[PDB]
């Protein structure tokens, strides 16, 4: 049944909708286009932060990184203010998660080192989580621009939801590191109109958004019921039929999230 509203929302918003909520003890998995590939856009910045956390001792967070304005290639509300001073890895994490800072993303990518300016290491990290589907191939901002059907820089709701589950609810990171990822996601400033808007306020929501061309709008979230039961909620969308300049529709993700909440209540 619930698939009918998801298709109803797809037709209402002229969009392709991807939802995955992992099965829990109490609840069955929610799937809609869950194994179709959607572009990460900025949603990769969350598993990216955990990658840097994973390979690196907590002291690594204090290492200062310096860069030029040639490095600033994308929406970078934080990086553009520290070009003279540079930023520590830790601030790059904060910026990359809480403000979706694209330049911080690219620097953290560089921090993983290796081919494709870090994308291969990053995908390599996803593999260590059991995700054999997702792949990152480009940096910011090209990774937002791959044409529909192109498999590069794509994930699936299924794949990214389970990744996120391991990182926030599972043991992918030791607790001390896990608390920084969670807290940055909890203080995210970019998600207010997506998953967060579709859930009642007494549900706690941590999320990482993604936006791109072809009407790409994503939000991956961990939510807590009023009684504290956690769920992972992966919502992804694009509007390929509208062309590279198709406008993303945030309300689509909010409406979809409200559908999810109704099933979980």
């Amino acid at each position: 049944d619930l698939a009918d509203r998801f298709a109803e929302l797809e037709r209402r918003y002229d969009a392709r909708l991807g939802v995955y909520v992992p099965a829990t003890g109490t609840t069955a998995a929610i799937e809609y286009r869950a194994d179709e590939r959607f572009a990460f856009c900025s949603t990769f910045k969350a598993p990216l932060v955990a990658a840097v956390l994973h390979q690196n001792p907590l002291t690594h967070l204090d290492k200062l990184i310096t860069y030029t304005s040639d490095d600033i290639r994308s929406i970078s509300p934080v990086a553009q203010q520290h070009v003279q001073t540079g930023m520590t890895i830790g601030q790059l994490c904060d910026a990359a998660i809480r403000y979706s800072d694209g330049t911080a993303a690219n620097l953290l990518l560089a921090d993983l080192g290796g081919p494709g300016g870090g994308t291969a290491a990053f995908t390599g990290y996803l593999r260590s989580l059991g995700d054999t589907v997702s792949r990152l191939d480009a940096e910011e901002p090209e990774l937002n621009r791959d044409p529909p059907g192109d498999e590069r820089d794509t994930t699936t709701p299924h794949a990214i939801a389970l990744v996120l589950q391991q990182l926030v609810l599972g043991n992918a990171l030791p607790p001390d590191k896990r608390a920084l990822l969670t807290d940055w996601m909890a203080r995210n400033t970019t998600g207010a109109k997506r998953i967060r808007a579709g859930f009642p306020a007494d549900w706690k929501v941590i999320d990482k958004t993604g936006t791109g061309d072809y009407g790409r709008a994503n939000d991956i979230a961990v939510v807590w019921s009023p009684t504290g039961v956690p769920y992972v909620v992966a919502v992804m969308s694009d509007r390929a039929g509208g062309g590279y300049d198709a406008e993303p529709r945030e309300a689509l993700l909010a409406e979809a999230a409200t559908c999810v909440a109704g099933v979980l209540a």
